[PDB]
């Protein structure tokens, strides 16, 4: 089509599937190897990048250029590493990888918005979509062109540490979440076939439904562990939501680590291409976990050449190494070499990585846009992470008798009030996990407002605010308090760490409930990434507010405690009476909850 040196691939008028096509057809096997190849950014130079033809990079939680970097850092590393990748021979454009769960949640003044778990409780899809409308803007603003987003796991057992990272129990409530992925990606048209990866262009990012299938599901909630259901059960609970996926154009699939009946999800060619591939038409690119090909055996890495063939030929097309790619590389080439692994299967993977490149408009804009760098921590993207925040809570207690006056709401103008507990004032712990480092961080970490913050926001001039982190009963009793409001909960986590089989929050906490609360009236504002153990601090409490983990936007906290809005949130999950009842959902012939699936209270606005 004109020119004497044109080549179709390089042509932004061809269809897609045209252009991936001729590009594959031009392609060595060690350039087909490179683009099924994903390492990080730590272990990236220009010429790793260009020698090894590599595809894709990835910041894992806290894989940061340097703490508190702009968004133009971002922006430059990312183009260095694409200037590199654009040199090569073909001159594919590397995608670049992020876990950007709850917003751009790595980047220093990035919003943060609720964790999945308090999402679940809003039960408003568009919010969601809202979500990942803004979270694409911040990750585009960075210069980075993929999120690991949606977690779409049904979290079964709350003792497992990725809990929070859950919609809900209910897979219908993770189901209607799945409008992250559109946000994220843009709608896709109306003439759409299910399974095709969409992403609209470069204000968007695409998307990554995970972690695939029934992560959610494992023994005791042991993290990466063994889900034993039936068929039935699988497909009934754990698989619907990727469906859904599939119908909004999700551009790719992680594995999880997981194993299901004691096949791992990272060599099960049934599930992968039995089943996601050739069942559900997804023709976008499948990638593995962090060291997911590594943990196919025991010990994990204990034999890689097996990690590897078990891997592609389960369906597998992107490895997530994410350091050893010289090994990764070796050992795939010499599985093609020796007949192993069949071209055809390597050709399948890149079909579909090469799909996902072309589709969103990455051979077209594969640099970062400088006047996206001020979308970072934009105050209508807090304004919308302070309306999630404040749908997010569940109010489960508003009065100790059914005749008392309810506390909640609280008035704006009293004359001395106490803000205490070690959740009050600490950004970190009300963000949680995958908040600048991996399993997040204590104390002001990036830029939002604590719930101390918006309480001295929110308040009249003549009202006196005092905090005290960890006060004793005869402090409060002397302080000529009008109430007092308390937080507290559960410290950072993500993942393993998280695992957790008693459930119980740390010390000092309940202590500084009972102190406070004996003392004066007082609402207590839990901070946790799914149900915890309450009846204590509920016996102590006035008004209790589950949470969650409501981000950087502490106002929405308040926006609901001073009656500016009415508590409308409703628990996605079972409240357990105890642990020993552990696992337990609605059908079982035990269910007998502190709180069922759905209860919330209610306020109305103040006049
Ligand atoms: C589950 O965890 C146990 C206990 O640590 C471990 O022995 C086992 O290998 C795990 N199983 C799977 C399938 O990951
Ligand atoms: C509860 O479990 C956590 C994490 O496994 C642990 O750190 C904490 O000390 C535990 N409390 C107990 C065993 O009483
Ligand atoms: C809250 O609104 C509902 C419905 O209008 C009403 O039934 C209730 O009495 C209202 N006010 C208070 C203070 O509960």
């Amino acid at each position: 089509h004109h020119a004497a040196d044109y080549v179709l691939y390089k042509d932004a008028t061809k269809p897609v599937e045209d252009r991936v096509a001729d590009l594959l057809g031009r392609m060595t096997l060690a350039e087909k190897i490179g683009q099924m190849t994903q390492i990080e950014r730590l272990v990236a130079t220009p010429d790793v990048l260009r020698d090894n033809f590599i595809g894709s990079l990835l910041s894992g939680g806290g894989s940061v250029p340097r703490k508190g970097a702009t968004a133009k850092e971002w922006q430059d590393m990312v183009d260095g590493f694409q200037k590199a990748c654009m040199s090569t021979r073909l001159g594919i454009p590397m995608i670049y990888g992020i876990d950007a769960v709850h917003g751009q949640n790595n980047v220093y003044g990035a919003t943060i918005f609720p964790h999945n778990v308090g999402l679940g409780a809003t039960r408003d899809p568009y919010l969601v979509k809202r979500i990942g409308e803004a979270t694409a803007l911040e990750v585009r603003a960075t210069g980075i062109q993929y999120a690991f987003a949606p977690c779409i796991a049904v979290c079964r057992d709350p003792r497992w540490g990725a809990c929070y990272a859950s919609y809900s129990e209910d897979r219908r409530i993770v189901q209607s979440m799945t409008e992250l992925i559109p946000g994220l990606q843009g709608d896709v048209p109306k003439d759409f076939t299910s399974g095709m990866p969409f992403v609209a262009g470069k204000n968007k990012v695409a998307a990554c439904a995970k972690h695939f299938v029934g992560d959610g599901g494992t023994v005791d909630g042991i993290n990466e562990n063994n889900t034993i259901i039936n068929r039935e059960g699988l497909m009934n609970i754990h698989m619907p939501a990727y469906k859904n996926a599939m119908d909004k154009g999700v551009s790719t699939v992680m594995i999880s680590y997981s194993s299901w009946n004691g096949v791992k999800m990272h060599a099960n060619q049934d599930l992968v291409t039995g089943y996601l591939k050739d069942t559900l038409k997804f023709k976008g690119f499948v990638i593995s976990d962090w060291e997911g090909i590594d943990r196919i055996t025991t010990p994990a890495g204990s034999d890689y050449s097996y990690s590897v063939k078990a891997s592609i030929l389960a369906g597998l097309d992107m490895i997530m190494v994410p350091n050893k790619y010289q090994q990764f590389i070796s050992i795939l080439t010499g599985h093609v070499n020796g007949g192993v692994i069949p071209m055809s299967r390597i050709d399948d993977a890149v079909t579909r990585i090469l799909r996902v490149k072309f589709t969103m408009g990455l051979f077209e804009n594969p640099y970062a846009d400088p006047a996206m760098a001020e979308q970072l921590g934009k105050q209508e993207h807090r304004d919308l992470a302070r309306e999630a925040a404040r749908k997010s809570l569940v109010l489960l207690k508003n009065g100790k008798t059914s005749t008392d006056a309810p506390l909640l709401p609280l008035p704006k103008k009293a004359p001395k009030i106490l803000v205490a507990g070690s959740h009050a004032d600490n950004l970190g712990y009300q963000c949680g996990g995958w908040t600048i480092e991996w399993q997040g961080d204590t104390g002001r970490t990036t830029v939002g407002t604590t719930i101390l913050e918006a309480v001295k926001a929110a308040v009249d001039p003549s009202t006196v605010v005092v905090f005290a982190e960890n006060p004793d009963a005869e402090f409060v009793k002397s302080g000529g308090f009008s109430y007092a409001i308390v937080a507290v909960g559960e410290h950072p986590y993500t993942e393993t760490k998280g695992d957790n089989l008693n459930l119980t929050i740390p010390e000092p906490g309940l202590s500084t409930v009972q102190a406070v609360c004996g003392g004066v009236r007082c609402a207590t504002v839990l901070i946790s990434g799914r149900p915890v153990v309450v009846q204590p601090l509920l016996a102590a409490s006035d008004a209790l507010v589950a949470a969650w983990l409501p981000g950087s936007e502490g106002q929405g906290v308040t926006d609901a405690l001073f009656g500016d809005f009415g508590f409308t949130g409703r628990l996605p999950r079972t409240w357990f009476k105890s642990v020993d009842q552990l696992p337990m959902n609605v059908g079982d012939a035990h269910y007998d909850p502190l709180f069922r699936l759905g209860y919330g209270l209610t306020t109305n606005a103040t006049k």
